[PDB]
């Protein structure tokens, strides 16, 4: 083997958008990989043919992905070959174009469509017609339409205008898309015969998900001129009536999946009444008389929740085929795939060990991408509860460098049983002693599991154990050991510190040189870490939280979610929301702290990450901060290659500089 | 007589850097004027005969401003035609070259010095020696001496480090300087025959003041690594020996001004133990055995405080001649200019309406720009504590546009007597009814005065009354009248609430119909009044403060400043911290607030605004906010001229929403 390096994820493999075609022969998906020359990523599209067991390599310039299968020969997917239409949008106008990629009859991609708005998914009725969500502006000048002097006018205005921003509704941006006021994901209907563009969700609503089984489509909305609220509206449209029907008011649940099954619809719920907004959400059956009935009393987050920095897009998570609704579920360190047909049984599909990202099924054939064996992402094929490999992207990954794989073992804390993870170093000796590194996972309602995560090997490859544990308020043990509102660092920072004490007895570590790090919920921890116990000799705290009041009014979840997290509000018992702060407790912060956040990230505001340096280095503490502009949250799992690597150069300098 | 308009002010004149010549002979200065199609600011250099008062233009470019007096018939000043070292400079390199322009001789500019830093102020020994502050980085890659290999690798590397920011220090910022992170103002002395460059302060110290007479400089220094102090150190250096040396540690008194005159050291100190970061200096006499002894008992911030819009740029507020001090001092309504000899006498040469913004000395020959008169800004000469005018840059001004002069009274509250000022609307009737504007001057302790102020004559000229006062906590009145620390949002908002009731009984107010408007410390009152009362129809809080928590971390004065202030901190007695915060009342604001804030303002961070904004949102309340990028907190006086349009747009649209 070969030590893993800091850099050694530029020759990962990341795949994404699985997808059949009609018949089941071919499926499609797409390759992702690191472009450190351009500081971007090659995207290319492949497939595989499902009895030949084939992979094949089907684009090579790297800026496609895969969106949708015209017809079981021909693959459509957007790009930028168009030199006219791509100057067209830098001046402002709005445009996407779709080509063509035969695989039965071959050749070169070929222009297919041009829709004047700027796309974000696109589904299928039939070769010409197709069913649209797309970026839509309340103020935009519709540069496509003008010409003349008014044209001229439109694209200095909208020049100017980009040295400004105008704030008037509550949720003002959204991590990852930047500034969002009076912008809104509508949906379209496009009839490719007439060219003819057709709004079915209204001016003011983002349409969060929608299906369509053969000319009715069923989407999610959430409506709102001045205040984004916490329940979504479910809505049907017919593609040949033009007839919009409601079918829930907006004002009674949150939902997050609804799909045609049969004559009828099955739907993901929850009014919220038990555990707040992310309470699990309960799955019933809408009839025709629009009465909602229970179908299975699930206690899941119905994605995959485990954690991972070698991810680089997604695929389907739900799927609706016959009476079966099939579904993922996070259930411990691991992920379920799971059916639900209408009469309420609950077959349970795949519980293997790794993590399943996302799957398609065609023909009771059941394929996925999952991250199993601790190793990177590849194709499997699901028969019988057990997996086959097919393709092969990553396989000498962990034949070509030294890995560590966690020593998973039970641990016992606050009256309930989790997964606890360490990681030995590479060339581990019994008879020598090792500094250790304690991550957190981010987000509290996550997991930390037995899935390849790089920036850990990194650590394990320069001599560090890694440890780490799902505390409570991680996903998998059912919205009861998730419920941590108004006990942020109380059971939490127990069951972490109690995590710590275990290991550093159990495993050989010199307590004197341990460090701590951690993102999002876990940069929080971080910094209420470091305000609590001096056990740490240095931290590391990226995309954190540190004061809740601040966070309310400038985080595009902030003004609802710390409420819900915390029980309070900057003017209903503040004494509790600064109690939670970890700020409050900085002048008792005596570790050396690096803060790694990004300028866009709107998911932890820079406020946040700007207090916590400043009050330690106001009490004479080291400290250090890193600002990643054109970055957001998604800065570990999805930035720019090279700020990737600053990241964690940053991160992997500061320990080395107090635990060597 | 026409009506003024918003956008009148692109055809204001602007002047700055009045400077004598060393024989009193001639006076440069340099004109400033908005250009709207570039969107920035012209600059010619105009020079003025003191014999028989002729005003000439120099420069005609548009991108000129004198810097020095080479000799008596040769201006010097700093521009960019070399295009080999503007295109090293957008590189990396740091470059500035000086031109000489002969105005006796004839001729266009010639070129004459090239320095390889990036100069912050110049000051002439001889035509040969020159004392320098410039921009210097303890992180520079010095592309200057890199060639071959290692320059296109630092080239790369300067460029890929624009994407990144590092912090290690508690100020890193500076309001209008950008990122200041281990970047100081550095002191050099450079030799123009041998062309050598030499350092005078050390690689971490900010230099704040410095002047020469003959061969020796003397200086005020700020020397950190990690945390900023409130005091400064007094150094002196002579170029022929090399010797620096030590009059004040930088661990004793906060300074101001200092300087040579005659044979000994004139200095402006302060321990801040009687009133705090702001007490106001004492003017003290250090002997060459480095005693400090009391020479004025000085009871004024030694600077023109009083507001406006109408400046851009500025020149000399001090000036050593013989055995006397010359300096401005703001006393109540205006800025006074006295003398100080080293016998302790002190001397008035003009107390008169208006507002001295710099002056300058030759032959006891005293001449200053002003606004005098309501009249925007003009060259006088004084004589007998009266002036003449001896410019008419923007005489038609006032006779071409309807201007409305203020009522000035005196108003008693809160056990002090200070000014009252209320603008009549245009073409104004006894028997009809107006609606008012509030205007709430910015800085803390500065002065609204007698003087031409934009904003307030657009709304006057559309049928408003606009009224402002000076409260508890300005300039103009000793210490004891500015000492609002521990006070913010009591006395100074009761004197505000006073003068408001005061002018809404004698005028024709429709109380119905009254906005409040301010920036920076008018912007926290903003903030702070519609929590406290509904008097106000609506609001524009600009660059405003919300969160006081919020500031001590984000912001390049608040780890310091804020505690001053407050005489809290988030750590000590944080309850009173939070009290002075205007966020807490944001439940009870129900007075719709359009916010005014800036992306790279440093005094006042974009926290506090998103804050105030995201709260009113929360409660129902309509809300707005503007942000502006590339401006900083000085937008509304030196902001490009488009966004100084937005900017007043923005208000004035608002105040005519809710208003009329």
């Amino acid at each position: 083997m070969e030590n893993l390096k800091l850099d050694s994820f530029l020759e990962y493999k990341f795949l994404s958008n699985l997808d059949f075609n009609p018949d089941g022969s071919n499926l499609a998906f797409s390759l992702s990989e690191a472009d450190l020359e351009n500081n971007s990523y090659k995207h290319f599209i492949y497939n595989l043919d499902t009895k030949n067991k084939e992979i094949k390599k089907l684009t090579h310039s790297g800026k496609e992905k895969n969106s949708l299968w015209l017809n079981n020969n021909t693959i459509l997917f957007s790009a930028d070959r168009d030199k006219d239409i791509e100057e067209k949008k830098k001046l402002g106008e709005t445009w996407t174009i779709f080509y063509a990629l035969d695989i039965k009859n071959g050749g070169e991609a070929y222009e297919y469509m041009k829709l004047p708005v700027n796309v974000t998914e696109i589904k299928i009725i039939d070769e010409n017609n197709f069913i649209l969500t797309a970026d839509f502006d309340n103020n935009s000048l519709n540069l496509n339409d003008l010409k003349g002097g008014e044209r001229e006018k439109a694209i200095k205005q909208i020049e100017e205008n980009k040295d400004y921003e105008v704030l008037d509704e509550i949720p003002f941006w959204s991590n990852g898309n930047g500034f969002r006021n009076k912008k809104r994901n509508r949906l379209y209907h496009f009839d490719k015969s007439n060219n003819k563009l057709t709004p079915i969700s209204d001016e003011y609503t983002n349409v969060e998900s929608f299906n369509i089984k053969e000319n009715k489509v069923i989407f999610v909305g959430r409506t709102y001129k001045d205040k984004q609220a916490l329940t979504a509206g479910l809505y049907t449209y017919d593609v040949k009536s033009n007839k919009l029907e409601i079918i829930i008011s907006d004002n009674l649940y949150d939902i997050s999946y609804a799909n045609f099954i049969e004559d009828k619809i099955i739907c993901a719920l929850s009014d919220m009444k038990e555990y707040g907004i992310n309470e699990n959400h309960k799955i019933y059956l809408i009839d025709s008389n629009k009465n909602i009935n229970l179908l299975y009393e699930n206690d899941t987050w119905l994605a995959c929740t485990v954690g991972s920095d070698c991810r680089l897009g997604g695929g389907k998570s739900f799927k609706v085929i016959g009476n079966k609704l099939y579904f993922l579920s996070t259930i411990a360190d691991s992920v379920h795939l799971s059916s639900l047909d209408t009469n309420g049984k609950v077959e349970i599909l795949s519980s293997e060990n790794g993590s399943i990202d996302f799957f398609d099924i065609a023909n009771n054939e059941i394929y996925y991408v999952g991250m199993r064996d601790y190793t990177l992402q590849e194709i499997y094929k699901l028969e019988n509860n057990s997996s086959i490999k097919l393709s092969s992207f990553n396989e000498e990954i962990n034949k070509k460098y030294k890995i560590s794989k966690p020593e998973v073992f039970d641990f016992i804390t606050n009256g309930d049983t989790t997964k606890g993870f360490v990681i030995y170093p590479i060339d581990y000796d019994k008879n020598k002693t090792y500094p250790a590194i304690l991550d957190i996972h981010g987000g509290p309602k996550t997991v930390y599991g037995d899935v390849y995560y790089h920036e850990m090997q990194v650590w394990a490859n320069m001599g560090y154990f890694v440890i780490f544990t799902n505390p409570h308020g991680s996903d998998g043990y059912g919205n009861k050991f998730a419920d941590i509102r108004g006990k942020y660092g109380t059971i939490d920072y127990e069951d972490l510190m109690n995590f710590t004490d275990y290991v550093l007895e159990k495993y050989p570590i010199d307590k004197s040189r341990v460090g701590v790090t951690g993102g999002s919920y876990g940069g929080y921890m971080t910094n209420w870490i470091i305000g609590h116990t001096d056990r740490f000799k240095c931290a590391a705290s990226q995309r954190s939280i540190s004061n809740w009041i601040s966070k309310f009014g400038t985080t595009d979840i902030g003004y609802y979610f710390n409420a819900d997290q915390n029980q309070a509000t900057p003017w209903i018992n503040h004494d509790k929301l600064w109690w939670h702060s970890p700020l409050k407790y900085a002048d008792k912060a005596k570790t050396p702290t690096l803060f790694i956040h990004s300028e866009e990230d709107y998911r932890c505001w820079l406020a946040e990450g700007l207090q916590m340096f400043t009050a330690l280095k106001y009490h004479g503490i080291e400290a250090r901060l890193c600002m990643f502009r054109g970055e957001n949250h998604e800065l570990s799992r999805s930035g720019k290659p090279k700020h990737r690597i600053r990241r964690l150069t940053e991160i992997t300098n500061w320990f080395e500089k107090y635990l060597k």
